[PDB]
C-alpha cells in the first residue's frame, strides 16, 4: 500500500543520507592521513 510504500522510501532515504555523510568524513580523513605520509 501506498503508506508503507512511502515509509520504506523513507527509510531508504535516511540510511543512504547518513551513510554518504559518514563515508564522506571517513574518505576526507583517509586522504588527509595518507597525504602526510
Amino acid at each position: 500500500d501506498t503508506a508503507s510504500d512511502a515509509a520504506a522510501a523513507a527509510a531508504l532515504t535516511a540510511a543512504n543520507a547518513k551513510a554518504a555523510a559518514e563515508l564522506t568524513a571517513a574518505n576526507a580523513a583517509a586522504a588527509a592521513a595518507a597525504t602526510a605520509r
